[PDB]
C-alpha cells in the first residue's frame, strides 16, 4: 500500500507586482505611507507576489474559496475529473467566514458530486495536515484517491482599510501622526495571496513522473513555546492570546483584533530551533536520514533573512545540505502561507529537473506557535 | 490493522443551567428579555446545560483550548498518559483565535512533551473530521495510538455583549423594532458549551470494553446547498456569504457580522435530506447495511422538533429505527455541537449497558452547509 502524488497545480491570482506598485495596492494607513516597508523589503528579499485584488478597482478578484477551487480544477486532466475525487482535504489561514469550515465552501464552488470533504485549520503548516488526511485516507486503503488543497488570501485582512478605525481612534485621543505597531504593519509586505492542491493516488500515473509520499512527520513545541503569529486575539504581557470574543467590540476596531501579528523578535530568536532542529534531529534518528540522500530540498523558509539562520540549523544537527539542492520560488512568487510547499512542488514537479529514485525533502515551518512538517519523497 | 476506541472522555464546564437561569447568565440585549426564547426552549425541549461562564460574575471559566484540555485530561489512567499521545487531532467551532489553529492552543494548555497536533474546522461534524484523522493515523499504521478532541464555548459569541452595538445602531436608526432579528437571536437558546475526548488504539483494552471503529463515511452535499449556519460573515440574497473581511469594520459591529446566525427555513426544508437521508441511503446501498443489524443508534439530532424528522427520514430510505434503540442525553446535557457525539459516547460506556458483539451507528448531521456524518462501531 503506497500513496502517490501524481499532480500538483498552483493558482496565483492576477499578474505579479513588484515592490513599487504593492503598496499602491495594499493602501495607505491614516493617509501616510509606511515607514518600515523599505527595510521588511530589504530583509525578506521577495521581489514579486500575487493579491487578490483588482489593480484598477481594488475590488476582491477572488475569495479564498475562489482561489483553492481554481487551484483544485488544475488538476483535472484525461485522467483525473473532479468527480472522481474521493475526498477533499482543504485549508486556509485567512478562510472567508468562521462557520462554515473552508472546505465545505470550496466543495460549494467547485460543485462536484457529494464527497468527503474534509477542513483542517492553523497557518503555514495547515496546507500539510490537510495534505497527511489525504495521505492517510490513500495509504490506509479507505479511499483510492484524495485531495488537499490550500490557498491564502492574506490581502483581505492586510489592506490599508484593515486599520483604519484604530487609526481613526488614536486620533480621537489626539496623537497626531499615530502609526500601527510595527508587529502589525511586517507582514504587509510579507504575506501575499496564492492557492495550490495535488492529487493523491494509490498507484503511480503510467507516463510521466509521480512523488511517493514515503512520510509525513510533524511536531509541535506549542507545549513549552508561546504564540508567534496571531489574529483574532491580542498576545497579551504574560505571553498567553486573549481571544477575540473575550474583547468588547469596541477594542476590535481599536486595536486591529482582526489583523494578523507577528511577536518578530520572539519569532527570530525561536524559530529555527522550535520549527527545525528540534523536530528534524528527532526525525533524522528515528527514521536513519542521510543528508547526502536528500537530492533536492524544499524549504518554506518565508523571508531571505531566514535561509541562512536555517541552513546553519541543519549544520548544527550534522544534517546539512549545500545551497545547490535547495529549491524555492518565494522571491518570484511571494510568500503565500501554507500553499508555499504546493506552489514549490508545482515548479519543481512540471520543470523536468526531477529523475527517478531522486529523493525530496520538504520542510514547511508554522512560527504561529511552532509546528515542523517535513515529508520525504521519492521520485518513480 | 484495526482501531479501538478505549477511552471517551467528556467534560461539562460549571452546573447545569436551568431553562429559567439561563436568560440571566447570557444577558439581556438593550435591556429587554428576548421575546423568542420560550418558544425556541419550547420546540428545542432542552431542559439543563452548560455555559463557560460564572453565574455569579460573568466571567469566562474556561477558554476553548482549556476546555478541550479539560477533556483529554480525563482520558488519563494507569494504561495512558499524556505524553503517550502519538498524535493529537482537535476542532472547535468556537476557536478562541483565528490563527492558531485549536490544536496547538490545547498543546499548549496540555503541555505534554512535543507530538504531532492536527486541528479541523468546521461546526458539528469537525469533532468527527478530527475523529477521522485520529482513525486513519491508527488504521494505517502511522501510529499505533491517537487522541481526538473537540470543544464547544458558543457562550462567548451568544453572550448579550456581542450584540450591543447592534442594538445601537438599531435605536439610533429610529427602527421601530429595535430587537435583533430571530436569526440572530434563534441560537442563543439552542447552543451550549462543553468538550469530548476520545483514545484510539490499534488493540482493545483488556479491561472493560472497547469499541472497534468500522468506518467513518461522511458527504458534503455544498455542491448544490446553500450555507445555512455561518460566523464571520453574512447571507446575501442570492444565498451566497460575504465574508467578514469584505464588509466596513463598522458593519461588523452594526450588525454583528461575528455572531452566529442560522437560516431556519432553509434548515427546517433540507436538513433531513441532505445530513441524514441522502448521505445514509448511500452509505447503506454501498456496504450493504440492515437496520436490523444496529443495536444503538447514537444521533446528534439538536433538538426534540427534529427526533421525529429524523426517523421519519429514516422510514423514507428503508432504515427504520425505533426509539428504544435510540440513545441521547441532550435534554440534559445541551446541544454542545460538534461535542455532542463525545458526550453521548461517554454515558454509554461508563453506563455499562454496552454488550460485546453489539454494534454501534452514530449520526453526526451539520447544518452549516449540509455534511453527514456516520460512525459504526462493534463492541468487543
Amino acid at each position: 500500500n503506497n500513496v502517490y502524488i501524481t499532480k500538483v497545480s498552483a493558482f496565483m491570482p492576477g499578474n505579479p507586482i513588484d515592490n513599487n506598485t504593492m503598496e499602491s495596492v495594499l493602501g495607505f494607513v491614516g493617509g501616510r505611507p509606511s515607514r518600515s516597508r523599505h527595510i521588511v523589503l530589504r530583509n525578506n528579499g521577495i521581489k514579486y507576489r500575487h493579491y487578490a485584488l483588482d489593480p484598477e478597482t481594488g475590488e476582491a478578484t477572488y475569495t479564498s474559496a475562489q482561489l483553492a477551487a481554481e487551484a483544485v480544477k488544475g488538476l483535472v486532466d484525461e485522467h483525473f475529473s473532479l468527480d472522481d475525487m474521493q475526498s477533499l482535504a482543504a485549508s486556509s489561514g485567512t478562510s472567508d467566514q468562521i462557520i462554515p469550515g473552508h472546505g465545505v465552501m470550496v466543495h460549494g464552488e467547485l460543485k462536484n458530486k457529494p464527497c468527503e470533504v474534509i477542513s483542517t485549520s492553523g497557518a503555514c503548516a495547515a496546507g500539510m495536515t490537510a495534505m497527511k488526511y489525504a495521505y492517510l485516507s490513500v495509504l490506509s486503503g479507505a479511499t483510492s484517491n484524495a485531495v488537499s488543497t490550500t490557498s491564502e488570501v492574506p490581502s483581505t485582512v492586510l489592506h490599508a482599510r484593515n486599520f483604519q478605525s484604530e487609526n481613526e481612534a488614536r486620533v480621537a485621543e489626539l496623537e497626531r501622526r499615530p502609526e500601527i505597531a510595527f508587529e502589525k504593519d511586517f507582514l504587509r509586505w510579507m504575506l501575499s495571496d496564492g492557492a495550490g492542491a495535488a492529487l493523491l493516488e494509490n498507484k503511480p500515473r503510467p507516463d510521466g513522473v509521480s512523488l511517493r509520499i514515503d512520510w509525513i512527520d510533524i511536531y509541535s513545541f506549542a507545549n513549552e513555546q508561546e504564540t508567534c503569529m496571531y489574529s483574532g486575539g491580542e498576545k497579551l504581557a504574560d505571553g498567553s492570546l486573549k481571544g477575540w470574543a473575550q474583547m468588547s467590540q469596541a477594542d476590535w476596531l481599536a486595536y486591529s483584533v482582526f489583523c494578523i501579528k507577528q511577536d518578530v523578535r520572539y519569532l527570530n530568536e525561536r524559530v529555527v530551533k522550535f520549527t527545525l532542529t528540534e523536530p528534524l534531529r528527532r526525525i533524522v534518528a528515528d527514521r536513519n536520514l542521510s543528508s547526502e540522500s536528500i537530492d533536492w530540498f524544499l524549504p518554506h523558509y518565508s523571508s531571505e533573512y531566514f535561509r541562512m539562520k536555517f541552513s546553519e540549523g541543519l549544520d548544527d544537527i550534522n544534517f546539512s545540505i549545500e545551497q545547490e539542492r535547495w529549491f524555492t520560488n518565494l522571491t518570484v512568487k511571494g510568500n503565500t502561507g501554507s500553499a508555499s510547499i504546493y506552489i514549490m512542488l508545482d515548479e519543481l514537479m512540471k520543470s523536468g529537473k526531477l529523475k527517478k529514485d531522486q529523493r525530496l525533502l520538504c520542510f514547511i515551518p508554522e512560527s504561529a506557535r511552532f509546528t515542523g512538517a517535513f515529508m520525504h519523497l521519492t521520485v518513480v
